[PDB]
């Protein structure tokens, strides 16, 4: 029956192996008699600071289990700290889900219980988990407070730009905007804005991953150990109903999640995670469905860096269940979550207490405010843009390229106050994918040069192969595939062409001809391999395009949860 | 880079902002970010590795280390491996880890690393990754478990585990006597009490100069051994200002030693294959053929399980390591550097003895001519192992009929069947369990032996393959034979009946076959498929090396350095 019993059953000499050293810091006997085994993947690390309080979630999801007769047993994998890795926390995407998946299916645990709080530990442990396919509840960390400085609040990344960009225009002081380093982030937590972090927590709980309320309670809120605790008690529960994650990542939990994410202003980095998962779980899901889904509907949380508020004024409004609610009448209502419910039915009496954080359907905060799939000669198998935090006036925009060849010749060349650019350019960014950076950096919302900056405006019309953070905001085009350093159209535009964007007709069109692109490509060569050694050279050899979720080739798929030959 | 975290801390732009506010989310105070050390604390803790269980108190040790002297303690995980746990086996994700400990690294602002390593496959792993990247690095061992105490006698770390079941299955032990010692076999925390293969890769990292003095004996549970993590802790944050990298720590002197110490100590056949994808992670000089060159001759000074009688407690209360080496002192490489700043003979020359009857002294040896040998022949044309240290003399020169098991399945059930032609003098073969056979390297080179030769009180009988064995276990066990069978190797080719030879006074392993039968035996043979179209086995399978060169992958070798990487935004 359960496959724990594979190591913790055997009546042989193995069956000695697999308990009597499991028994060496005092475990019952009875805890090997066929009880749910439950894994606990810890992404706790002090070089995580987002997830650096899940020794305590972790202990909450232990009592859970001990409560309702099960075996809880947590180990660890990579944890990915966005602010700390470089190049950048993609690249370890990848490598963290072997770490998940190998650790699920080596060892004898019949249920899962993930701890993902910080922006990529999220997709890390959803793609490795779903390549093993057991019973999985997804517990999310929980955001920090909101910011505190001189009476005002401060946003997660969406603050750092504009203060960044307010220093660089001149018009706020150096000493100010690193008097906000411990005022910004405190409490634990990972990032206050709608950025990644937030948006995949709202992912896990709209896909049906999570119980109810998981993405939007704060990570020092006493409901947020309610929940990891509860959600200990449920995962014994699902292991002897066998609810694995193929029942709860359906296609329509996939579509309810693209519709959710666009209702919250959700992170463009949503889009390229949740193809990841679907690539393991066995979900057909292109970017046409993020666009067939998201677009047409609008954008309901009035938070950063879509709106004002912050995840505490999220939260105490209803959160993700009140912006359930109010997509009633397009939701897949009978989409079973991990409760033992429906979607529907964990969210159709969700409260609504602050409509001007979260706004009513018919009254959104902002019209057709959904993430754009772009398509056209420049981007051929697709780009984004988050039109919910970019300039209208901008949406529909034609300029002179200012090419940067890659992120170096960018920072030596932004600030070049002898560059022949103005407001109405569009600035180009190449060789930042996943092979370009390599591991496709958030370096999409590049800041406006300084001469612009003076003048008085903040945005400009950006096309790049790389990523930004969900925390960024403005009118930037993302993910475009193919990236530069893969031969992409991408990687032969030169200053002066005339790039044309119009979002409302998914448009991303270079005016060039077809026959001079040839030549352009002819030239072209291929940057070089980064390493030639480790893992990034498996990396940048074996990864995906942007459009598929940015996975490595022989990742994709799922392959169970069987028993394997005997250790010896 | 002189404090290559500054170029995340010490920034005076936007960047240096994101790599700031951040880590304040919980408390620190801003001159954590003064350039001082920051020391990555590499925390293999889980509860599914019981012998690494302990280790978030070592790791909270490790740290009041690092706050003492100045330094920035940061801990972070990396995939732990539970030998007992982990199926098919252990061995199959070292190389998996070991991209996990180098990627945290250089991706992560860390001026110096310390390493949490206890259970078996977590030293090397560890060990490899941080290799890779050359920067200021201690090691920091578990510590072995407590004997085991079960009706007034002492019970050994696998050892026992063997000897009990070819007991039960010889008909002298009851089918419950086995099951009731298993809760008292193992009653602390720690890694093996035995020298096995965890024991015998800490005594590796002493020997490799890689730990402070006396990291390897220390029992878990003891409290000398949270003083080491936090010495460990405070040295580590002055090596980041002296630059002490590994590559001047893990020179050729250090492997040699290491070599010698290991043949001292009757360390694992696996500390081999460890050495070795260590050596190559670091580029250091080092064959298969160094480990009989340089240790084989050597005596075995140790009078531990499997080799022995006693257990690592008792190795311990006679010095430890450091007693062992200093019985080497006319074979070390006296002038090799450790970790803490002193040759290894200046932190061992006045090593007391405390029990001559455990750890015997040079000139009387517990065993002479004890160490690892390689083995050479048709059979094992890249190499093969044996550990006389646990062997029969009797049979360490041998010949005899062959009975094969062309995979471990076919074995399970063909070694009990009594309807099976073999006496005590039959040479036992074992296919395709070797790094894509099986697939990872199992340990299933110490192979049940049949259940008829078994009642007549023979417990041992010569027994090659191109698997593992467990460090815990003992007998005339041909290891490591390379190629293995799945990748081509002669093995794939022996067949039931041929004669083969054993002599490892000759280091001659030889299969009574013509050569030219062998070339039209292989005209037949044809891989096995690898287990999985997918995953991380699939890219283990098609990029894994073979059991002479570490069993690392292949685009895994060597080092990159820890330079300073691009922006992250
Ligand atoms: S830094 Fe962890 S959530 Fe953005
Ligand atoms: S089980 Fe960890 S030492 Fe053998
Ligand atoms: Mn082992």
């Amino acid at each position: 029956v359960r496959r724990s019993q594979a190591w913790f059953g055997r009546l042989d000499r193995d069956g000695f192996i697999y308990r009597s050293w499991m028994k060496n810091r005092g475990i019952p006997h009875d805890q090997f008699d066929g009880r749910p085994v439950i894994g606990i993947c810890n992404t706790f690390s002090e070089l995580t600071p987002c997830n650096s309080h899940f020794r305590t979630l972790a202990e909450q999801v232990k009592i859970g289990v001990w409560e309702s007769g099960g075996f809880p047993l947590e180990f660890p994998v990579m944890s990915l700290g966005e602010t700390m890795l470089r190049p950048t926390a993609m690249l370890f995407r990848n490598l963290a889900s072997m770490d998940v998946e190998e650790s699920i299916r080596g060892n004898p645990l019949d249920g899962v219980v993930l701890l993902m709080g910080c922006d990529k530990t999220t997709p890390s442990l959803m793609m490795g988990a779903a390549s093993c396919d057991l019973p999985t509840i997804g517990v999310s960390g929980g955001p920090m407070l909101s910011g505190k400085f001189r009476g005002r609040e401060l946003g997660s990344g969406t603050d750092v730009w504009k203060m960044s960009e307010e220093v660089r225009a001149g018009q706020m002081s150096q000493e100010e905007f690193f008097e906000a380093e411990s005022c910004m982030h405190r409490s634990h937590g990972h990032c206050m804005t709608m950025g990644t972090a937030s948006t995949m927590a709202s992912m896990v709980e709209a896909l049906g991953m999570s119980l109810p309320g998981n993405a939007a309670i704060p990570a020092v809120d006493a409901r947020r150990n309610l929940l990891a605790r509860a959600s200990g008690r449920r995962i014994v529960q699902m292991v002897k109903d066998d609810l694995v994650m193929s029942k709860i990542l359906t296609r329509q939990a996939f579509e309810n999640a693209i519709r959710v994410n666009a209702a919250i202003g959700g992170s463009t980095n949503a889009v390229i995670h949740l193809l990841a998962i679907a690539g393991r779980i066995g979900v057909d899901l292109t970017l046409a469905d993020w666009d067939a889904l998201g677009h047409k509907l609008p954008c309901l949380v009035d938070l950063q860096p879509s709106g004002t508020h912050l995840m505490e004024d999220f939260y105490y409004a209803g959160g993700v269940p009140a912006v359930i609610r109010e997509l009633g009448d397009v939701i897949a209502r009978d989409a079973l979550t991990v409760n033992g419910q429906t979607l529907w039915d964990n969210c159709k009496d969700a409260p609504n207490w602050n409509r001007e954080v979260i706004h009513a359907f018919n009254e959104p905060f902002k019209t057709e405010a959904g993430i754009a799939v772009l398509r056209g000669n420049l981007c051929p198998d697709g780009a984004v843009i988050k039109p919910s935090a970019a300039t209208p006036a901008l949406l529909k925009h034609k300029g002179r390229a200012v090419v940067f060849e890659n992120s170096e010749h960018m920072h030596e060349r932004m600030d070049d106050e002898n560059l022949d650019v103005d407001e109405n350019c569009v600035l180009v960014l190449k060789n930042c994918g996943p092979r370009g950076y390599p591991g496709m950096a958030e370096a999409g919302n590049m800041p406006l040069p300084p001469k612009i900056l003076r003048k008085g405006i903040t945005d400009m019309v950006r096309v790049s192969d790389a990523r930004m953070s969900g925390t960024a905001y403005g009118t930037v085009v993302l993910h475009v595939a193919p990236e530069a350093a893969a031969g992409g159209p991408l990687a032969l535009v030169q200053d002066g062409d005339i790039i044309e964007l119009d979002v409302a007709a998914r448009k991303l069109h270079l005016h060039v001809s077809d026959e001079e692109l040839a030549r352009r490509r002819e030239a072209w060569q291929a940057p070089p391999a980064p390493m030639a050694r480790g893992w990034v050279k498996l990396y940048v050899e074996h990864v995906q395009q942007a459009n598929l979720g940015a996975d490595l080739d022989f990742l994709r798929g799922k392959s169970g949860a069987g028993i394997p030959k005997d250790n010896h």
